[PDB]
């Protein structure tokens, strides 16, 4: 109940400090990417616990948010890394792959990376977007208790704080009020496409995923 | 359409609104799995024709090439149906108003296997809109955004980047949404917060759409050709 008292700058600083490291691929291709994703997942948990307001929530709810968001988070991280490598996805510094190397998903990832490039997405805006995804992707599916409804409001209030943060970053960058609301919209609409990609990828898997207990156990430590 | 005032944008959108259709009459009740699917499938099909008329009247849409218009529709058609359903169902807590003569609750959708999830998700969204007091002029803006956004990234060449115009119009709709919020007397802070809240919901509407498609291929979606033919008129 005090991430609600943070300012835009403190919010950013906290998020920038919580950033996971860029991990390397250990050296088929599914093995390297699965292993990479697995090691990344462990850092994602500690990153989450450092997102302002996340630990204010019950364990059950923390797990659910991650359960619904973990894939979208890996994906937006990938897209951010690959921003300055047109036509290539930088899974790891030692694992840069082009188109020809689930092509649908690969193409959508490139498309999103190009979009971030065009917009000149800033690192400070990136960490904000990643936070939004965490708090948003599972908020509409929590369920009758006063506590549950107590969580929802809290999450919504934190998301408001992040919106305030994003706007502030744009004002500081010298954007007009009109340019501010426009860029906010452009950024948030991209999240819909990231959601879409996560869903597509998720059905390819069905065609051992982080289950509910796998995460709940990992959060304990 | 980049010359319209926010007021003129709202008016044009409101005028484009499709009519509410009825589920075909005197179906055998209670329902069977295949009876339900038939009624809803038939409804969606008849609604698709009107959605296209609506799209043609969305400012900026006609400026695109036929091919691009079909692509946006192929991607967004289901999301557009769903946001319409959620809007209709707003003042019916715990129920979904697929049609004025077809008001179903949680347990009347248990007919189909797995579609209960989607039912719950649709109900949750409707509650959210209700809680936010989503206004009509905001709804039409959100729907237009879905149309122009859902397929904008999954379209190179010079002519192609000029079409990606779409982002200008989306900016225009954002301006309109904000203007609507300023009129109502919201503070700047409140304005950007509400704008964010609305757009984040689109992410969830996308999700519900994807779950739908998932079960569709799990049990004859509007084809490219079909959508093109109906566009030509
Ligand atoms: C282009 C998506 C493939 N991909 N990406 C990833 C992936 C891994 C880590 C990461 O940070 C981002 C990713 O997209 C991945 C992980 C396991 C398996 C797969 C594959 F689809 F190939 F089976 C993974
Ligand atoms: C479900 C999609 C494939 N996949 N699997 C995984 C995956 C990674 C680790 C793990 O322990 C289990 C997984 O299914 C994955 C991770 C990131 C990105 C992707 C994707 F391919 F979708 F882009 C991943
Ligand atoms: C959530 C109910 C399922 N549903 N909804 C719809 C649907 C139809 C029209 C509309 O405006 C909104 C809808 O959710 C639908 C259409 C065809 C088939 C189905 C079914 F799942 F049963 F197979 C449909
Ligand atoms: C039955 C699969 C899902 N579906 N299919 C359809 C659908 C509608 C018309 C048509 O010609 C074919 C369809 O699969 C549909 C329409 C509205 C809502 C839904 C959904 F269930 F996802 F909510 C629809």
């Amino acid at each position: 109940s005090l991430a609600l008292s943070l300012t835009a700058d403190q919010m950013v600083s906290a998020l920038l400090d919580a950033e996971p490291p860029i991990l390397y691929s250990e050296y088929s291709m599914m093995g390297l990417l699965t292993n990479l994703a697995d090691r990344e997942l462990v850092h994602m948990i500690n990153w989450a616990k450092r997102v302002p307001g996340f630990v204010d929530l019950t364990r059950h709810d923390q797990v659910h948010l991650l359960e619904c968001a973990w894939l979208e988070i890996l994906m937006i991280g990938l897209v951010w890394r690959s921003m300055e490598h047109p036509g290539k996805l930088l899974f790891a510094p030692n694992l840069l792959l082009d188109r020809n190397q689930m092509v649908e998903i690969f193409d959508m990832l490139l498309a999103t990376s190009s979009r971030f490039r065009m917009m000149n997405l800033q690192g400070e805006e990136f960490v904000c977007l990643k936070s939004i995804i965490l708090l948003n992707s599972g908020v509409y599916t929590f369920s009758s208790t006063l506590k549950s409804l107590e969580e929802k409001d809290h999450i919504h209030r934190v998301l408001d704080k992040i919106t305030d943060t994003l706007i502030h970053l744009m004002a500081k960058a010298g954007l007009t009020l009109q340019q501010q609301h426009q860029r906010l919209a452009q950024l948030l609409l991209i999240l819909s496409h990231i959601r879409h990609m996560s869903n597509k990828g998720m059905e390819h898997l069905y065609s051992v995923v982080p289950s509910y207990d796998l995460l709940l156990e990992m959060l304990d430590a």
